[PDB]
């Protein structure tokens, strides 16, 4: 005697996600600048958020977005990131105009739609940095010594983003980033 779910239920996502924002303030500690915007666990709710926030290309330089699974904080020191690393896409000044927004939207959809299939549990999140010197986008994974997981994710990422074979992307452990400056893997 009941209604048909398809007609009126929001479409759940595999995971709940947290969207964070960062504004540089020089007088403050790094960690103090990282504020949580909101969380969502449906398709409908993702788009309400995406649709009401500024596109990455219109942020002041020194601002960032990040999307992490609920319960994983967007920093190396989190339990689920500390042994991890990221696949880094360094864009140039010209690509802010032509790729920044589409690569980030693509990255958002890779996360929420679990595009990494059997390895979607190694994915922690992603970070788009808006920077005068070059914009960066990266996907964070949980364990940098899981060769098969890491490289699979890289290969799917590169392909979902449409990057040609001649553009090489690197994977670096957060441990190295935190204490040096070195690619563990390329793709
Ligand atoms: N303790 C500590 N510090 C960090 C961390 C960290 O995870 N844990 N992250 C990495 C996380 O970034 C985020 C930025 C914006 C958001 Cl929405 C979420 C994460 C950067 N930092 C600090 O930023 C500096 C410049 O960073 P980058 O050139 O990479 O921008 C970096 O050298 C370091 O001092």
């Amino acid at each position: 005697e009941v209604a048909n779910p398809e007609h009126y239920i929001k479409h759940p996502l595999q995971n709940r996600w947290a969207l964070w924002f960062f504004k540089n303030d020089k007088s403050k500690t790094w960690q103090a600048n990282l504020r949580l915007i909101s969380k969502f666990d449906t398709v409908e709710d993702f788009w309400a958020l995406y649709n009401h926030i500024q596109l990455s290309s219109n942020l002041m330089p020194g601002c960032d977005y990040s999307l992490f699974k609920d319960g994983i904080e967007p920093m190396w020191e989190d339990e689920k990131n500390k042994r991890g690393g990221r696949w880094l896409i360094t864009l140039n000044k010209q690509q802010r105009r032509s790729d920044l927004d589409r690569f980030w939207l693509e990255t958002l959809l890779c996360l929420i739609g679990e595009s990494f299939d059997d390895y979607s549990d190694d994915v922690c999140g992603a970070v788009v940095n808006v920077r005068a010197k070059g914009d960066k986008i990266a996907i964070w994974t949980t364990e940098c010594e899981n060769r098969e997981a890491v490289t699979h994710i890289g290969r799917v990422y590169k392909e979902r983003l449409g990057l040609p074979p001649k553009i090489v992307i690197g994977y670096q452990s957060h441990a190295d980033t935190a204490t040096k400056s070195k690619n563990r893997f390329v793709v």
